[PDB]
C-alpha cells in the first residue's frame, strides 16, 4: 500500500499546493478504503526514501525545513 502511495507521490503530486495535495490525499485514502487495500495513516515518504545523511546533506546546501522543499 506504501509502495503505490509512493509512487502516486511521486509521479503525480510533484506541481500541486498544499491545498489540492490535502484534497488529493483525501480522494485517494477514500479509494483505498473504498477497494480495501491496506495503507497506513501514519505514513511519511521522507522516513522511507530519505536518510538522515541525505537530510543534513541537503539541509545544509541550503533547503528550507518546509515538508514542501523535503
Amino acid at each position: 500500500g506504501n509502495c503505490i502511495i509512493s509512487s502516486i507521490y511521486e509521479t503525480y503530486f510533484g506541481h500541486l499546493n498544499e491545498r489540492e495535495r490535502g484534497d488529493m490525499l483525501v480522494i485517494l485514502k477514500r479509494l483505498l478504503g473504498k477497494f480495501a487495500v491496506k495503507y497506513d495513516v501514519n505514513y511519511r515518504f521522507i522516513d522511507y526514501l530519505v536518510t538522515l545523511d541525505e537530510k543534513m546533506k541537503w539541509l545544509e546546501c541550503g533547503l528550507d525545513k518546509n515538508d514542501y522543499f523535503l
